[PDB]
């Protein structure tokens, strides 16, 4: 009888309520301007689908990001467009300023706004209890905002997301990856990085939503409190979903697939074994205790589940007591 369909708890048919402009990014228009406006000043990394710089514009002597995508496939370039243009503006979102094509290479290229990376080493060590809960509150203004939005990231992880911690400025980025919701279609399982990756892509199951971006955050949320960094740390795709079972248990594991009536891959039978559920309480040591709470554990807990629609949207997480102390 094949999968059972599955539909988000939350901004369902955001999309199906609006005019075909809003998400066929295939018939958007796109206008490149002129790259002559931007000096290109350093590397600030390197992606398999683009290379990032700081810049400057030239016209007003203002640092700008700029990234260079290596330019696969036309569709996808139009699709991180959209959905930018789209979010232009929305709270924690990186601000797309311009689209520029430089004359002679006419490799694609977008602009976007400045944000001054503090030194992430430097920075996991100096972050406190409320520092965590402080930038997770901005990681879900960001979630709620896009979800609202009718878009899902899923691409959530730290290298996503930039912090100015002497301005308390989160940024989330890279929007390559990102999809629009439209309830019943079956997605690509191929997204997000390997650590980040949430049980509904590992068993295959596409009729995924938003709430793949909170099981990619809770990922994050983990490692954060635990110091454990990656959380779940899987040498392959069949390994990531091992590595989860070893904390989440195989018995809530074989009633998710039952729910959903998902077939286990065969590569499965022989790695999988028999795992026992795990306390949250015994990733806790000397080294993290100071940035464990019981509302930490309760929201992670609500954050790591193995059923989807399970799990806390943007804004029910937004309401847990773990947030009380940032507003
Ligand atoms: Cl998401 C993050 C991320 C970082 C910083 N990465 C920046 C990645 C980057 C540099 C250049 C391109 N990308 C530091 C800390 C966190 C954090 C903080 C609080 C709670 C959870 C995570």
């Amino acid at each position: 009888s094949g999968p059972v369909p599955s539909r988000a708890r939350v901004y369902t048919d955001v999309n199906t309520h609006r005019p075909s402009e809003y998400w066929d990014y295939e018939s958007h228009v796109v206008e490149w301007g002129n790259q002559d406006d931007y000096q290109l000043v350093r590397k600030l990394g390197r992606g398999k689908y683009s290379e990032v710089f700081e810049a400057i514009n030239i016209t007003n002597n203002e640092k700008v990001v700029v990234k260079i995508l290596k330019p696969v496939k036309k569709k996808k370039i139009k699709r991180e467009i959209k959905i930018l243009e789209n979010l232009r503006g929305g709270p924690n979102i990186i601000t797309l300023a311009d689209i520029v094509k430089d004359p002679v290479s006419r490799t694609p290229a977008l602009v976007f706004e400045h944000v001054n990376n503090t030194d992430f080493k430097q920075l996991y060590q100096t972050l406190t209890d409320y520092d965590i809960r402080f930038y997770m509150y901005e990681i879900l203004k960001a979630l709620d905002y896009c979800h609202s939005m009718g878009i899902m990231h899923r691409d959530v992880k730290p290298h996503n997301v930039m912090i100015d911690h002497e301005h308390r400025k989160l940024r989330l980025i890279d929007w390559g990856l990102a999809e629009f919701y439209h309830p019943g279609q079956e997605y690509n399982v191929r997204v997000a990085s390997r650590y980040f990756k949430g049980p509904e892509l590992l068993v295959d199951y596409q009729m995924y939503d938003y709430s793949l971006d909170m099981w990619s955050l809770g990922c994050m949320l983990a490692s954060m409190i635990f110091r454990k960094e990656p959380f779940f740390h899987g040498h392959d795709n069949y390994d990531q979903l091992v590595r989860i079972a070893k904390v989440l248990g195989t018995e809530d594991l074989y009633d998710y697939i039952d729910k959903y009536n998902i077939e286990l891959d065969p590569r499965f039978n022989d790695i999988l074994g028999r795992h026992s559920r795990k306390r949250w309480e015994r990733f806790v040591h000397s080294e993290n205790q100071h940035l464990v709470s019981p509302e930490a554990l309760d929201f992670l807990d609500k954050l790591l589940r193995y059923d989807h629609q399970s799990r806390l949207t943007a804004r029910e997480a937004m309401e847990h007591p773990y947030f009380y102390t940032v507003v």
